[PDB]
């Protein structure tokens, strides 16, 4: 139905010929879906795959080889024809690890992003219906909503199609619709229609966009359009815009690369500069700018080989990999920097209601007044069976099960139950269980109302759907509703304005029907109700009231109650406004105390678990929530919050008693306190602002409305799955399986995730600086080249690709979990773990050019024996004092060099291994906890087998076959940085800080 919005309520319903409080017939929606079909989106595209692998070419450290790449492609057509073959390959060197490492890349994203999409899709989103099928509201699947039923939605919704607003069953509509329009602050809706057909969409006061959010209050429309008809279906085929961002964590290492970038550029002029005397030899031959062209290949060969590729991949693989991690633990991660933040994180905020509790709602206890005396006072407490919400109880007074109707104060109380309530509920056919429509508080009024069946009404004979609502439904047609205040957190009540049907209660008048917390509800009690009779509200009997609320609050079962009473004189109708809420409470002024009702929320099975495991982590759990301090306090305690018997008087607030406190008391509370309750959604944020004072990473877990500012002002915002629409929104992670110990994995994972960035740098630097330092010392020295461009090439494929990257594979240390947060003010290398870098840097260097210098002097086997004359090489063809008559060109020779590359390949394979913690030993961190590194190794170490032995290849890399002796002459040299770096290890965690 094309503008909808021209069209008033009365011209909607008769556009598709539908009852507005009945609904569509089970023949009208058959039609309808056959007209309108299912309202759904093709889901839109996908990531490609082409340009999945594109985006592993955007980085500047790949872009670099990327240049390079190019320019000795470019320089191959310079060279002689003599020797050709060597040339070629260099570029294809360069390449090939570029690709290594995309591959790994697109192939991780491509796992992380179908686990996401099997957690997205595995939960089918719901809505509220009216249909001619069952009398009250169903829940039906949102893609087998059509045009033309109505469709009810309350606070926490998530609107599923176009829908025009045919009533507001509330004072106020508030829509969140940012995600379309654009404006951040919720808009108001109405019901009168827009005579505009033109008009935007921001016009459109009495339309509800499909992915928008309600704010505040509750409505009833008829849907407008469906699927890719809605307005926001119009731009999801489009107008893709995606909302990708590099993380915190990303960028941070990002700076590091430029940082990396420019002193790699310096240290590489540093080696074209100090070996222009060598442009002029007789070695290369050449004039003295041909001589100048390899050393410049000298310098981007070595830039090559010091330049980090998987840097930028292996980031973007351990996030993706961190993120499939969740998925199967059914969290779906909305924002990247999710997991990165949880490791960081000191303190998590959470919710009590919904959140710490398993949101299973059921009434087990009430009482009313009994008798009155001057100083006594005495209640009729009954006992309710039954955990779930299937109508199926008993009401028991003194272990017997009693007719409710018996008792007149019963009466009065199901009667507030039934009325004051915007919740119902609705029976599952296919899993054979009844659900809550609405708030689990509520819903437990009504399952409460469903087994104090009051008027004795016939529900023997009725289907299981037809006896979800039966006893509600009579008391709805006692009294009609004229309106009703919404329930709101600062008055902490909800009320409802009721006149008679004009049968049997028509010679009483107009009634209020006020549900909400103790505390206020009573405190607004003139009087209490005996019976049917009235006596003045006394101290004895307000006493005794608050008494039996405390004993069921703080008891074994930790109940959440609330107060019921009614105003037995409400104000003129028309003496009161429903424009301000604020208005409210004075309108549920000088009530009468009917009765309390308290029900079980049983906490998740988990939580306590994860809050010691946090604990040992070092992370406080703080509980802030709306209900009872009582409650809040004896729930702590049974979560592991609190000790049994620890004094909490200085770990406990109310939002009164925090309010009392003077700012800066304010703060120092909220590091000190643990519990608040009976708290306002400004309370919520504002203590999570507290705690970011102290620049402490907070995290916010919550479920309602009340806890989206929190949500949003923390660090990471984690929602519950079975939580609000607003919440989810207002979140960076959705726990989809209510599981709270996933948040502790999180950490964990965030926590790994960094550690692994840690030993990837750890090694990368630690073996490419021994590579620059190897190069410098010959030149010091004096002794001859080590490696030529195309040797510097081959180092950087085997040594910075795969076992490299596999790094990121890396299992978590034995104290991950056992260890204080890191601090946001701690830099990202330490000044002790650069000097590890120089300390490793410094042997591997040394030693591959010791090795280069055995073959030289100390080779017995070896072809060439000679003492100190490596120093001065290159006089022996102008003057020989001491040599002892050899070749001239014996320091030409490939096998020293062969030596050299040997060992600087095998020496970093064994520097790998070392990276497997950052100060646990490798006898305690075993060499075989990470298997795809092994594999990465002997890949790496077996292709460089194939380099020396495989015919065509030793000629082309400029390399000879060594001895089963030089063999054993390079693990001599290599194996011993096993050693070093585990002394290394040994220092840091005993004679340091572990
Ligand atoms: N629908 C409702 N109608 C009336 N009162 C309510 C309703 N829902 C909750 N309350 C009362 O208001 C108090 C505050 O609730 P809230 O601030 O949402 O967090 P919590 O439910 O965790 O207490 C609750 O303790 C409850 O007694
Ligand atoms: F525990 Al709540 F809102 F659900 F404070
Ligand atoms: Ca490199
Ligand atoms: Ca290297
Ligand atoms: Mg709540
Ligand atoms: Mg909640």
């Amino acid at each position: 139905m094309e503008a909808a919005h021209s069209k008033s309520t009365e011209e909607c319903l008769a556009y598709f010929g539908v009852s507005e409080t009945t609904g569509l017939t089970p023949d009208q929606v058959k039609r309808h879906l056959e007209k309108y079909g299912h309202n759904e989106l093709p889901a839109e595209e996908g990531k490609s795959l082409w340009e999945l692998v594109i985006e592993q070419f955007e980085d500047l450290l790949v872009r670099i080889l990327l240049l390079a790449a190019c320019i000795s492609f470019v320089l191959a057509w310079f060279e002689e024809g003599e020797e050709t073959i060597t040339a070629f390959v260099e570029p294809f060197v360069i390449l090939l690890i570029l690709i290594a490492n995309a591959i790994v890349g697109v192939w991780q994203e491509r796992n992380a992003e179908n686990a996401i999409e099997a957690l997205k899709e595995y939960e089918p989103e719901m809505g509220k219906v009216y249909r001619a099928d069952r009398k009250s509201v169903q829940r039906i699947k949102a893609r087998d909503i059509v045009p033309g039923d109505i469709v009810e939605v309350a606070v926490g919704d998530k609107v599923p199609a176009d829908i025009r607003i045919l009533s507001i069953k509330s004072t106020t509509l508030r829509v969140d619709q940012s995600i379309l329009t654009g404006e951040s602050v919720s808009v108001i809706k109405h019901t009168e229609p827009v005579p505009d057909p033109r008009a935007v969409n921001q016009d459109k006061k009495n339309m509800l966009f499909s992915g928008t959010n309600i704010a505040a209050g509750k409505a009833l429309g008829i849907v407008a359009t469906t699927g890719v008809s809605t307005e926001i279906g119009k731009i999801r085929d489009q107008m893709a815009a995606t909302e990708q961002d590099k993380t915190p964590l990303q960028q941070k290492l990002d700076e590091f690369g430029e940082q990396l970038s420019k002193v790699i550029s310096l240290i590489c002029v540093a080696v074209w500069l100090i070996n222009i005397g060598h442009f002029n030899d007789p070695v290369h031959g050449g004039s003295w700018i041909r001589g100048a062209i390899y050393y410049f290949k000298i310098a981007v060969a070595l830039a090559v080989a010091a330049i980090p590729e998987g840097l930028p991949a292996v980031i973007t693989t351990c996030l993706a990999l961190g993120t499939r991690r969740m998925a199967k633990k059914n969290a779906i991660v909305r924002s990247l920097p999710s997991v990165e933040t949880l490791g960081c994180t000191s303190v998590i905020c959470s919710d009590k209601t919904g959140t710490l509790t398993t949101n299973q709602m059921s009434v087990c206890k009430m009482f009313i007044i009994d008798k009155v005396d001057g100083d006594f006072c005495s209640l009729n407490e009954f006992s309710i069976t039954g955990s779930t919400y299937a109508p199926e109880g008993e009401v028991l007074k003194n272990d017997k099960p009693i007719r409710s109707g018996q008792f007149d104060g019963l009466v009065e109380l199901a009667t507030i139950c039934a009325l004051c309530n915007d919740s119902s509920l609705d029976f599952n056919e296919t899993k054979g269980v009844y659900e809550k429509v609405g708030e689990a508080t509520e819903t437990a009024l009504t399952t409460l109302v469903e087994k104090m069946n009051v008027f004795n009404t016939e529900v023997r004979n009725l289907s299981k759907v037809e006896r979800a609502n039966a006893c509600n439904s009579v008391i709805r047609q006692l009294m009609k509703k004229e309106f009703t205040l919404e329930f709101s957190r600062d008055r902490k009540s909800m009320s409802v304005y009721c006149s008679p049907a004009k049968s049997s209660r028509a010679a009483v008048g107009n009634k209020m029907f006020v549900k909400g917390a103790p505390e206020g509800v009573i405190d607004r009690c003139n009087y209490v109700r005996v019976g049917t009779t009235r006596v003045p509200m006394t101290g004895p009997v307000k006493e005794k009231i608050l008494s039996v609320i405390k004993e069921w609050g703080t008891g074994r079962d930790t109940l959440r109650c609330l107060a019921l009473a009614t105003r037995d004189t409400p104000p003129k109708r028309e003496e009161m406004v429903l424009d301000d809420s604020s208005r409210f409470m004075e309108y549920e002024t000088d009530l009468t105390f009917v009765g309390v009702v308290g029900m079980l929320d049983p906490p998740r099975k988990e939580v306590m678990g994860s809050i010691q495991l946090c604990r040992d982590a070092g992370i406080r759990v703080i509980m802030i929530t709306g209900d009872n301090k009582g409650t809040a306090i004896a729930i702590c305690r049974r979560i592991g919050i609190f000790g049994e018997n620890e004094e909490v008087a200085d770990r406990a607030y109310t939002g009164r008693e925090f309010d009392d406190l003077p700012l800066a008391e304010q703060r120092e509370a909220c590091r000190r306190a643990c519990c608040f309750a009976r708290v306002e959604p400004s309370h919520k944020s504002k203590i999570v602002e507290y705690l970011q004072s102290y620049d402490e990473i907070t995290a916010m877990t919550g479920d309602g409305v009340n806890d989206a500012p929190a949500l949003k002002k923390a660090e990471i915002g984690i929602a519950m799955g079975s939580g609000t629409a607003v919440a989810k929104t207002a979140s960076e992670m959705v726990l989809a399986d209510d599981n709270f110990s996933t948040i502790v994995a999180a950490v964990e994972e965030g926590r790994a995730i960094y550690n692994n960035m840690k030993q990837f740098i750890r090694y990368l630097i630690s073996s490419n600086v021994g590579e620059v330092v190897c190069i410098f010392l010959t030149a010091a020295l004096g002794l001859p080249e080590a490696l030529i461009p195309v040797q510097l090439l081959w180092v950087n494929l085997v040594t910075d690709g795969l076992p490299a990257t596999a790094l990121g594979f890396n299992p978590p240390d034995l104290d991950i979990m056992d260890r204080p947060p890191r601090s946001p003010k701690e830099p990202l290398i330490s000044g002790w773990l650069f000097f590890r870098y120089m300390a490793i840097g410094g042997y591997v260097g040394a030693a591959t050019v010791g090795a280069a210098a055995w073959w030289f002097m100390y080779a017995e086997d070896g072809p060439g024996v000679t003492y100190h004359q490596l120093t001065h090489f290159m006089q022996c063809t102008e003057d020989h004092p001491h040599f002892e008559g050899l070749d001239c060109e014996i320091f030409e020779a490939p096998e020293p060099m062969t030596m050299a590359l040997s060992v600087l390949v095998t020496i970093e394979m064994c520097n790998a291994l070392n990276s497997l913690s950052e100060n646990q030993s490798l006898m305690r961190m075993p060499p075989w906890v990470n298997i795809w590194l092994l594999g990465s190794i002997c890949l790496s170490m077996s292709l460089h087998f194939l380099i020396l032995y495989v015919d065509p290849l030793p000629m082309i890399f400029k390399l000879k076959a060594l001895d089963l002796t030089q063999w054993l002459m390079v693990l001599k040299i290599s194996l011993p940085v096993i050693g070093l770096d585990e002394i290394l290890k040994f220092i840091a965690r005993n004679y340091l800080e572990g």
